[PDB]
């Protein structure tokens, strides 16, 4: 397992403790990012501290895209506690740009207790690499709406009574004519669509 | 800006802060995970303790991977500071899981101080996710079509795959569309134009429940 | 020109006078209507006082629809006035009933003030047939919203301040992230999207 | 339900008796009709007395024409009596020029009878145009894509006509997304997919104005 390690970096103690742990570590630089464990995986290394100063910086944004937009796979590391005691307050401010870098930037967090603690989680990416059906409410609601008079509520509208796409195609205009926003009128109209043979 | 809870759930902290915090908190009984934000991002809870029993028993990377083959995201948030001095000396186990779970199965990881930030995520998560910007909005104008069967090819037109000539295929096929809605994968993929696949995808759109 | 007249409507003076005329009337039936100018024209006539009876019938509609269901172009004729003096009361629900046969139906109301009016109107249809750039806003905030951080909002907000979809897209940076919904964040996504160049 | 009058008519009663129903009446300059009740729908009122007139001089049809050749709804509103006792014995005239318009030119006609009929027309145009169930709304789930040049291909797939090879070809011709959204109706057209149809629709989207 070798990682590559920027300059700037070399000299915390994480190297140490990474060679230490069977993992060969090399100087390089690197245009982005702490450890390259990979070709895919970069890393960038924050202590809590760091991350909380670069968030109120659009420091932490400029670099995540940019870290986003180079590597497939780009872990933050953050090194002691999620909230350090002085940035106890705009609490909801940090959770949130994790949520935000997550999803958006799709970056992943990863909180270590300290220095071992982040060599350790690096190792391990190292020997790992070397190594919606919620789509169909909307056709659903797509369809009915194809009949005439149905708009989108009304649609919902025949999910909530019906349920079933099958059990309101299988409706009598007595059943069908009530959900509000189908008259008879409409009803009759939608029953005959149903049931008139093809020319 | 709504999360559906589990039941367990309604046990802890997190729920009510979720209230405190502008966020309709309702409970349910959920197939997995304690908290579902979207259609998408299902949400595991676990203090810290937990997850390490979880993972010392087997039973963690199990239950990782069936809400990984259910949702297309998937949060772990962890509640308390990732090694609990109750598991000094297992780091190498405890961390190499938590990168085996994000590099093998997606899995994301929030790790929060306490059920204050366990909720604070899941909030933003809540917000974030129904920001519009994150959905194209479309408003067709509908035909004022004159004859029935124009209006049962337009209908048919709406399933996904089916353009016209299958419309009027399946029509010559079925004779009604009430007999079509009502037909078998078998039957309705024997239809030239709809393969195998769209059987399957036409029946779910047909016979799958609501919300 | 021939018309058809149906047999229930032989007994009007309207043949009389439509014969007066040097059209040709034929007793048929007929499955529909009153009058069958054609193949396609067909004639509902109505008394101001039967289309108002009618109306609170549910007849009109009945008739209506089923009129629409076979000709390609369904006249009524609304003989005398619009609103008779005895109806004048429930006035908004005839001239509702007027516009939704309009549209809904594509059936084609006229009036005549008595029978010469009518025979007048079916000789005249006798002769002469024996003779959505708004869908542009869409496809805008349709390919808008194709931006990273634009909603369906945002992108009317954005045609709001801008107008042309061309200007938008030539803006600055500077122009671009003051529009709300789009921070300087989403903007200079946007800007690169819009200005990086093909691989 | 909103409709934009004509200047000329904030003369008339109409507008007036338009808020008394629960109308939101909005002057504008109209190149055409005095009201505009949808996108599709432009009426033109004419008292029964200048119908005639308009008739007579040749007026009308060129008026009906060019209405009818710029909204796929065209309603004339006859306010009075069709025939005005000022012209018996030109009702032949009267009558067969209300058969062509709807037979030759397709023009529908409400003939109300005073300007409170009109009013009311317009008030149940204004609300039936304007009714849920006359339009399909669609929402789609955004990609969270990663690269730049797949967004530059997303967006490019949401002008009509073009698909993703088309995207790939526009971008390999022109290099920009901006510089081809600057592309005139020709060197846009030139590109393999995008025939001279599809230029002249793409340049209409790119290049007209709001509301």
């Amino acid at each position: 397992p070798r990682v590559y390690v920027d300059v700037r970096e070399e000299r915390s103690p994480v190297p140490s403790i990474l060679e230490s742990l069977g993992v060969q570590v090399i100087p390089k630089q690197l245009p982005m990012g702490d450890y390259l464990v990979s070709d895919s995986i970069i890393v960038e290394r924050k202590t809590s501290s760091d991350f909380a100063k670069s968030l109120f910086d659009g420091r932490l944004f400029e670099q995540a895209s940019r870290l986003a937009e180079h590597y497939e796979t780009v872990f933050i590391i953050v090194e002691g506690p999620p909230v350090p005691r002085r940035y106890r307050g705009r609490e909801r401010s940090l959770y949130a740009a994790m949520a935000a870098l997550q999803l958006d930037y799709g970056i992943r967090l990863m909180n270590t207790m300290d220095p071992k603690g982040t060599a350790l989680v690096i190792e391990s990416l190292a020997r790992l690499s070397t190594r919606r059906l919620s789509d169909v409410r909307e056709w659903q609601l797509y369809i009915l709406q194809s009949f005439p008079g149905i708009g989108r509520r009304t649609a919902e509208r025949i999910l909530e009574r019906f349920g079933s796409l099958e059990r309101f195609f299988t409706a009598s205009k007595a059943e069908i004519s009530k959900v509000e926003g189908i008259g008879e009128k409409r009803a009759e109209e939608i029953k005959k669509i149903l049931m008139t043979p093809y020319k």
